[PDB]
């Protein structure tokens, strides 16, 4: 029983891509389980949650998971508030004063919602953004507080890159050779996410650098190499499995070369992206295989070879596919 | 609207250094701003200038600066005629008589062009002269090799892939068996074989960007295969684990060293340099393995010193290139 009180605006009457923004916001809010009430003077009906939207907005995210007590924002503009039913016990009639009292009386967090504030002179951007949205949100909502905190405590994006890469190589090269595949997989995954935090951090500094991007990518390569090298050490000298080291060497080399194809193609002004296995799928397959092979109490060892062999084949295919991208890029076959 | 009318000849179908003489003269004339039309009986379309080439000819000049009314010649042989559009008002159907009437009606000048008229019994001399126009031990052994490989229908990319495949096969067949000296010899030979592809591309009046990307990716696959075969032998043949950490370092760091330069150039920065580059890498490792397995005088310590040196030299290199990326223009500028 959640109520969504939306303040009326003349711009809601405007139609965007065949539907009125008033209908568009009504449908998005309803999809999120809200009973929608457009209002001019706020009349609070008894409910468990109150989503109060005061500024005209077009919500671009399909799944709106609202919880706690939050302040909804987008691109720095405060769009609305997510209060509890206890707000009814404070609301006296003046919405500004009631909101200020509720904010002073409670602990609230900001909630970045994928949305844009509407005006008479910005509907082209709203149409473009709705089309982009129709053709991640929670990823941003969990990433931005983390990046904010890391910046506040004095860490720079490149520093976080180095820390995540160093910690991931340390976990891979200490835990994997010892046979501790499950804790190694967990530590490596944690610090791979940590390394990926630098992009959000740089976006919060009004922009990153080209060196920072090159460093992030080279560190990705060092981290992948370390994962596969620790796994290779274990498989070769711990399990004493020669076929599986053939698969591991293939995975190592082809992952390096798969990333290198895209880098070098872009260096030549061509494209080289795509493929079945990219770095996220690569890491997931190999780390899940290792973890399942060493899972506590109910370990299934054949998960390690399977993941390794599958990946290997999927890497070889990928290496070809990316080459095809390079082949099909404009200007790739010019005699220049 | 300049039209070049070239009389069709059977000889134009022959290939000289990978390209047909038809395509070669077509590209040469198009570079000079002509739309090329091959003909048997002349049917004059309205145009600004007319370049009529009746005898089968190989044009050896890159830049053709044609203006006014000229008669193209070489060594006394009449190569072509450069008339104005007014020739359209004189052409009566018989091309020889029309050409003679147009010459009688105008004052023309000779234009000495570097070209050779083709016949069935002078294509060897024509190929030699084309090679001179397009172009150490490289001249006497590499260029004949490229001419030969092109003659039998092989393309530059074909030689790239074949040389890389042969080198990978040598590395992965000979090295794991402990045949380090024969492996070093085979790998060195087929590295040179792969490097023949550049001469082949230069002889086809230009390579491609895809060809360059492929050459680089194949270099990476070759490095990976060399170090993987050596790692296999060292791990299961010599059973030397310290040397396997050194070899793993060499493998990974060679891949990442190349990736750094590629990625920096993708970002518009520089990333080259370092003490140990791919030629020095190959020389050190291939010489160390060969000396360790040399017949009569095999000296085992050459493989570990070459590897450890290499390892230490690679890590440093990886740092140096990163510093290059840091110090390139615009590397640390903020991207709004
Ligand atoms: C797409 C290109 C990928 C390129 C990278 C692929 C990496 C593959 C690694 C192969 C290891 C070689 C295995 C060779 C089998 C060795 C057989 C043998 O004779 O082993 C004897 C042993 O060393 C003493 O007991
Ligand atoms: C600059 C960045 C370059 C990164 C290069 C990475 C090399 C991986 C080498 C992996 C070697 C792993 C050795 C682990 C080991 O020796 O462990 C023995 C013992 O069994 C354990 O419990
Ligand atoms: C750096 C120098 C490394 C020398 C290693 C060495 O001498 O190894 C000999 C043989 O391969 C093993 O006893
Ligand atoms: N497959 C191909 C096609 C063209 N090329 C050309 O040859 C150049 C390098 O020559 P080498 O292979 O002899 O080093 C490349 O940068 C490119 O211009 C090539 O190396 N391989
Ligand atoms: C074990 C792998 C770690 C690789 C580290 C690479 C060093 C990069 C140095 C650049 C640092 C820029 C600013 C640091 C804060
Ligand atoms: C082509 C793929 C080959 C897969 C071979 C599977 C071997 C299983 C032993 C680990
Ligand atoms: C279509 C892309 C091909 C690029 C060259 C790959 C060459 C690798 C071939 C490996 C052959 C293994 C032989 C082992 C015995
Ligand atoms: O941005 P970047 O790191 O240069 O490019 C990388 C990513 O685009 C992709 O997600 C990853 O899976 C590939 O390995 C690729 O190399
Ligand atoms: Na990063
Ligand atoms: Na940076
Ligand atoms: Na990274
Ligand atoms: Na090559």
């Amino acid at each position: 029983m959640r109520l969504a009180y939306v303040k009326n605006h003349e711009i809601y009457g405007e139609k965007l891509l065949g539907l009125t923004l008033r209908e568009r916001i009504e449908k998005t809010l309803q999809r999120a389980g809200f009973d929608v009430r457009f209002f001019d003077e706020l009349s609070l009906e008894e409910a468990e949650d109150y989503l109060i939207i005061l500024e005209p907005v077009l919500i671009l995210e399909r799944d709106l998971l609202l919880e706690g007590r939050k302040i909804l924002v987008s691109d720095g503009f405060t769009v609305g508030y997510f209060f509890g039913g206890d707000f009814r016990t404070v609301f006296d009639g003046n919405l500004q004063s009631s909101i200020e009292k509720y904010l002073s009386l409670n602990n609230l967090e900001s909630y970045e919602i994928w949305a844009i504030k509407l005006s008479n002179d910005n509907l082209k951007t709203a149409e473009k953004l709705l089309l982009s949205s129709l053709i991640r949100a929670a990823f941003a909502r969990i990433t931005l507080p983390l990046a904010r905190a890391l910046l506040r405590i004095g860490l720079t994006p490149d520093a976080v890159t180095i820390i995540g890469t160093t910690a991931s190589v340390a976990g891979a090269l200490v835990l994997f050779p010892m046979g501790k595949l499950f804790p190694g997989a967990c530590v490596v995954w944690f610090f791979v996410l940590f390394d990926m935090l630098d992009g959000a951090m740089a976006r919060l500094r009004s922009g990153g650098t080209r060196f920072g991007a090159v460093l992030d990518a080279a560190c990705d390569r060092i981290s992948d190499g370390a994962v596969f090298s620790g796994l290779l050490w274990w498989i070769a000298f711990g399990m004493r499995d020669r076929l599986l080291v053939v698969a591991t060497l293939t995975c190592l080399v082809t992952s390096q070369v798969i990333s290198y194809i895209k880098a070098r193609a872009e260096a030549s002004g061509l494209r080289g992206d795509g493929g079945i296995i990219e770095r996220p799928e690569r890491l997931i397959i190999v780390l899940v295989g290792a973890g399942v092979s060493d899972f506590p109490f109910i370990a299934w060892p054949p998960a390690l070879p399977v993941a390794m062999w599958v990946l290997a084949v999927a890497s070889v295919i990928t290496l070809g596919q990316r080459l095809h991208t390079v082949w099909t890029s404009p200007g790739a076959t010019d005699r220049i």
